[PDB]
């Protein structure tokens, strides 16, 4: 009947024989064990080695499998995703469903995972009480068997499914069989932009509860106006036989001190004309001066719920961590404990490059430490309820959480086709209701979300109200259907820009500043997704934060997103490499769009993370004369683990430094007067750098952790001294094909046919492998490309504009190449035009002045046709023969920085190995630029001026021709790109041009100058 | 919901109709045990949504009702909002859980008296005149049920009408009810007689309360 | 599957294969007929004489009934309540449920009405288009079979349940 019913193609059947959802249980039989949160003997893990067999369809599963193991099956670790063991391929698709859109139907070829386990059950567990099995995560649907007998069925991949096995089990050996279906009607609500996988991917466990049991409990905390008083209210539900002698004690603990306790018999207050709940009791505990929970100070209490007899025999105890905090929206502001939040958020998928969508404590802890260390205070569970340990860690470490229902129907046309359909209301309702029933006691959850990208339908409005009715303590948000619908308490747009309107019909993305003040609008605005961090991205990130700080009702947002969803594959030699969409034969796919992280899949930071850390700082600074003004953006804590280090340097050379403890009240100010700084001995720019250091380790950071920084220009003494006149005069030699210049052991060669410096010699060793030529292009970033593909051109994408205009194929045509001998120099004058099909795109005019001291001064003046798309860069490039170990520069760094992503960089003297000057983006592109550079050192070479540069073993050509970083090969020598000017990288989104007007190279005429010499 | 012809006749003859979902859980303890339970939300939703899908084009229907005597549960709030979203053209009413809950646009008590308060715990039945002016209250009051016409009854009916006429926000009510639910049985001679609860061996029964 | 699933003791299954709800349809193929609200050839009443047999529980229903009329069954008028034909007793209770309060379960002694109709379908309905059956009111739950084959299931006594019969019907008697 099971195969005959096809329950996985009916949205009306989301489960069979599944038990009610509830908060985390352990059924302790000792109260002290409950208090300390130690392991429970009534909660067994069934994780470990299971038996697994793969089938193309449920019809192909043999009946023998129900009662007996298949010998052809393998032994695999559980939890796992079976794509990660190689049984079939993981599919990466973004919007388009991985199956034909034909609800409620799925393909007849429906990959089926047959899991089974043979395990021991002790006699004591069956003598009395209730033994249940808990599947925390099964993707995407399953039938369960115990000892050959059918138990039940569950859907929704992201919430626990629980079954009573009491009547199915025997003492000694038992066998579970689970038939897991890759595709179901549930898949239509699981269209999140991620790898599509399947299997038993979260923990499996057995829970023993007594017959008379705590079946549910809700904890609420309410406060007086100034939070000096709280009432903890705990509603407790029981199952089993109702009895006069039954009691609940709820006790509240701070460490080993009991702070409050309440005891009551069962029997709620009258509810309606038929009475009240005889099977429920509400306990109310008074707490004076509660220590409040926030992301700043995650104060937690322990609530122990004891079900016992009147004379104190314990039946069982459950427990949870309690954080005293109030979340409310008032006068258009989201308040925590009465104070307006600024959300420094990030969206985080559950992703591991080796394990797929299986999460472990270590990876979770790693993510949380990195987040807090980079000034994040909030996380959005994009886009499903998480592994239950996540919330426990967020409670304890202190992160604000948006808990989000497992509903995404992005690929529907229109997006709300299912969510506006009352037929799909039952399936949707279970994804919302069972989330709330599970997570409602976690203090870290401050906001409920109705899902992701499912348009706006009537089912949303219904479930919005359900949550508001059941849980008043938390605002409900939902972005679908225009980000400001009747189903959301918070205007929560995705990728809405700061100043620029995007007036799409029906669902416009207004500039966030404009959106707030639309007629009749009062709500707070917190972006559910912004600053799409796909590859070389986060350009314009500072613009968001300036706006968040200026506007009270702009209360921040969640970056998209935390971690690249790349997967490890192995080459012929067994060496690992990072793969994205299409690398598993999966088709259709959405290529590198699965990689949008601030960190690589192994949690190595992208350069963008530091820009985020800097902009999300909790201390703000102003300078006036000798006085630094420090403002705290902490809402609750004093700066009791912070000291300010200051340093003044002259063009990278330390002059003076000091330390001053920070004593700033939440949202307060502190003035620090610098001592009189000794005036510089020489010419140049004085720079002041300040950093906030944390002297002590915390739960989330090490001793010496830097949390904030800032830089200013102080005095500048412009150099007025003339370089000592040398006695040598460079000698010009002329042939039909070359101008050559000689001075001592140095030689320069200008090709008269090309008009470029084709070679330089020190002693008589060649310095160049490729001539020094103008460059107006870059290996396109993910932001340049967008959604454009070879077979489906997006003519609006920056890369396609550059291609169509001939930028990548335009050839230099020489206009002029002359040499003159001066009194103490040789002057080479050149002029080139870059043309495409009769159209002149660029003109470059240069002088090279080689003087008697060996220095070559290069002056460059470029004209850019006003009607050509603005170029990616204006600079020079060449392949140096030298491969040197270190790169030394006076400029912005140390990390990669671009004109619209450089606020985090500091001006100083930096020295790194050559390899650090390359950013290993999985999809290769222009990378590793450093801006505001006055001096660059590489081997014997020095370049001076005011320029941006990158330097690596990879040419711009190889970068743009290679689709995976592991396929890159170091070229002979070193490719140097020195830019006078470089376009912004953008990143407001990665599917439409997002580089702001002020960062586009639109000025028409450009000037820069460089001095090249040997140091 | 009624036989489909009922709405046709109400359109054509002229009667205002309250169209009501097939949901009553009166015998539960407490009355909201099922309606506050998310497991019962799907079953409940279909009784509401399929009624609206069927009857939404009938001009005679002026008000939607979420059902009868089922306490007040979260499921009621969810479905109240579903209708408000899907059909803005009609107010939604529901009496359960005290007649003035978050699931009703209309204060719609049953058997609330004109001048006399009945201060039952949790679900008091205030005098209808007093109910209107309770702190914060602004809604119209129309009794979903009043003047229980059981046998020799309708004593004090004029008292309601005087109050309805004097107070703008007292906008009337629905008498309980139209027609005796008596069934015809036949005696030894084949003579017909009117029967009520218990006359079919049905037990437990509620005797003449069906009339 | 029908006796095994016990769909009538599961609030998660309120229907199987039921069509979407909608406002009154008659599928006129003439605009003037639609305007005047005159009868439609595409809307047929199945009211009249049907065959009926009473059982104390669904388990007591013989499988032969799916394919063949029970000889012991009576000819009764439909629409009707079977209590009004005296097959069992109508119950009057006010507040207290007529069954033991134990959701989602009902009594194992569950009075069961087996209804059947042998009827003819016009030839043109089988070549083209969609033929649905509409039960405006079935109290309180029901399974449907057409020509021996299972069609669907429905709940809610007071709203129409509609089922597509296009793949189940044949020329001649059904
Ligand atoms: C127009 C499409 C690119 S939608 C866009 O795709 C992104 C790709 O990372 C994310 O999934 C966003 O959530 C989504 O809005
Ligand atoms: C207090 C009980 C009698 S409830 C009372 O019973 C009446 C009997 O005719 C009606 O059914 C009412 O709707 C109901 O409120
Ligand atoms: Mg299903
Ligand atoms: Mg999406
Ligand atoms: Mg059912
Ligand atoms: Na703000
Ligand atoms: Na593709
Ligand atoms: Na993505
Ligand atoms: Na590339
Ligand atoms: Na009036
Ligand atoms: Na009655």
């Amino acid at each position: 009947v099971v195969l005959q019913r096809r329950d996985w193609e009916n949205p009306g059947v989301t489960q069979l024989n599944r038990l009610a959802a509830h908060p985390p249980f352990a059924s302790w039989r000792n109260s002290e064990e409950a208090r300390t949160d130690r392991p429970s003997q009534q909660l067994r893990s069934l994780n470990g080695e299971w038996r697994f067999a793969w089938f193309p369809a449920p019809e192909a599963v043999p009946e023998s499998w129900l009662e007996c193991d298949l010998p052809e099956a393998d032994t695999v670790v559980v939890p796992s995703n079976w794509q990660m063991h190689g049984y079939d391929a993981p599919i990466y698709t973004n919007v388009t469903y991985p199956i034909t859109v034909n609800p409620p139907f799925v393909p007849t070829e429906n990959p089926t995972g047959c899991y089974s386990l043979t395990f021991n059950v002790d006699e004591s567990w069956l003598q009395e009480g209730q033994t249940r099995i808990i599947f925390d995560g099964v993707n995407s649907a399953f039938h369960l068997w115990c000892n050959g007998r059918w138990v039940g069925y569950g859907q929704d991949s992201r919430l626990p499914s629980e079954f009573d096995l009491s009547a199915f089990l025997r003492a000694g050996e038992n066998r579970l069989a689970v038939m897991v279906l890759r595709w179901s009607d549930g898949s239509y609500l699981e269209d999140q932009d991620m790898w599509r996988m399947s299997g038993i991917f979260r923990d499996v466990s057995l829970l023993h509860k007594p017959t008379t049991q705590i079946s549910d409990f809700h904890v609420a905390t309410r406060f007086n106006d100034d939070f000096s008083r709280a009432v903890l209210e705990a509603e407790v539900q029981m199952c089993g036989e109702l009895r006069d002698y039954l009691r609940v004690t709820v006790s509240l603990w701070q460490g080993e001190t009991q702070v409050a306790s309440g005891t009551a018999p069962f029997g709620g207050e009258i509810i309606d004309e038929r009475g009240g709940y005889a099977d429920r009791v509400t306990l109310r505990l008074n707490v004076e001066n509660p220590k409040l929970w926030s992301a700043e100070i995650p104060n937690l209490y322990r609530a122990v719920v004891e079900l016992h007899t009147a004379d104190g025999t314990l039946i069982e105890a459950e427990a949870c961590d309690v954080g005293f905090r109030e979340v409310r929206i008032e006068n258009g502001l989201l308040l925590l404990n009465g104070k307006p939040l600024l959300i420094r958020g990030v969206n985080r998928h559950e992703h591991h490059p080796l394990h797929g969508q299986v999460m472990d404590e270590q990876t979770m802890v790693q993510d949380i430490l990195l987040m807090k260390q980079n000034n994040f205070n909030a996380v959005r569970c994009s886009h499903y309820p998480n592994h239950p340990l996540w919330y426990t860690l967020c409670d304890r470490y202190g992160l604000y959480v948006v808990d989000e229902a497992n509903i995404e129907t992005h690929g529907m046309v229109p997006m709300n086709r299912l969510t506006d359909d009352p037929r799909w209301l039952p399936a949707m309702s279970e994804r919302v209701t069972r989330m709330v029933q599970r997570d409602r006691n976690h203090p870290s959850v401050i906001i409920w979300s109705l899902g992701s990208e499912s348009g706006h339908g009537a089912n949303h409005d219904a479930l919005y109200r359900w949550i508001k009715s059941v849980d008043p303590s938390r605002p409900v948000q939902y972005e679908g259907g225009g980000a400001d619908t009747t189903a959301t308490d918070i205007i929560c747009p995705m990728y809405a820009r700061v100043d620029e309107d995007q007036p799409f019909p029906a669902v416009p993305k207004w500039s966030i500043k404009k959106w707030l003040s639309l007629p009749g609008e009062t709500r707070p605005l917190i972006l559910c997704e912004y600053a799409h961090a796909m590859g070389n991205s986060l350009g314009g990130f500072a613009k968001y934060w300036q706006a968040f700080r200026q506007y009270p009702r702009l209360q921040g947002g969640f970056v998209w997103d935390w971690v690249d969803q790349s997967l490890i594959k192995y080459d012929e030699n067994g060496n690992p490499w990072s793969a994205y969409g299409g690398d598993f034969g999966d088709t259709p796919n959405d290529r590198q769009f699965c990689m949008n992280g601030l960190v690589f899949a192994d949690r190595t930071p992208h350069p963008a993370l530091t820009e985020a850390k800097h902009q999300q700082q909790f201390f703000q600074f102003r300078l006036s004369g000798q006085t630094i003004e420090v403002t705290s953006e902490y809402l609750f804590r004093h700066s009791d683990n912070e000291l300010l280090h200051w340093m003044v340097a002259l063009d990278g050379k330390p002059l003076a430094s000091g330390e001053v403890p920070l004593d700033v009240a939440p949202q307060g100010k502190q003035l620090i007067e610098l001592p009189e700084l000794p005036q510089p001995e020489s010419a140049g720019q004085l720079w002041l750098t300040v950093r906030v250091v944390q002297p002590n380790a915390t739960a989330w950071s090490e001793a010496g952790h830097i949390s904030a920084w800032q830089q200013w220009r102080l005095a500048e003494n412009l150099s007025v001294t003339l370089p000592a006149a040398s006695h040598a005069i460079p000698h010009l030699t002329t042939s039909e094909m070359d101008f050559c210049i000689e001075l001592g052991n140095k030689r320069w060669q200008f090709n008269r046919q090309s008009g470029f410096l084709s070679q330089m010699w020190i002693g008589d060793k060649k310095q160049l492998l490729t001539p020094l030529r103008d460059q107006f292009t870059r290996a396109p970033l993910d932001n340049d490309i967008g959604v454009s593909e070879a077979t489906r051109i997006d003519p609006n994408a920056w890369v396609e504009r550059w291609k169509a205009a001939g930028h990548y194929q335009a050839e230099a045509a020489l206009l002029q190449c002359t040499a003159d001998t001066l009194a103490d120099a040789v002057l080479i004058t050149t002029a080139h035009a870059w043309q495409h099909q009769g159209k002149t795109l660029f003109i470059s005019r240069k002088t090279y002045r080689i003087d008697g001291s060996g220095q070559m001064a290069i002056t460059v003046d470029v004209e850019v046709a006003s009607d050509t798309p603005h170029p990616a860069r204006i600079g020079l490039n060449c392949q140096l023969a030298q491969v040197a170990e270190r790169v030394n520069w006076l400029g912005l760094g140390p990390q990669e920085n671009y004109p619209d992503r450089l606020t985090a960089a500091c001006f100083d003297r930096w020295d790194l190995p050559l390899s650090d000057m390359y950013t290993p983006y999985v999809f290769p592109s222009e990378n590793g630029l450093r801006c505001g550079t006055r001096e660059l050192n590489y081997g014997p070479h020095q370049w001076r001026g005011d320029f941006q540069f990158n330097i690596s073993r990879y040419s711009q050509q190889q970068l743009m021709e290679t689709s995976h970083r592991h396929l890159l090969h170091a070229e002979e020598g070193t490719w140097l790109n020195i830019d006078g000017f470089h376009m912004g990288i953008g990143g407001d989104d990665s599917w439409s041009p997002s580089v702001s007007a002020e960062f586009q190279l639109s000025a028409g005429r450009y000037h820069y100058q460089l001095v090249w010499c040997q140091k």
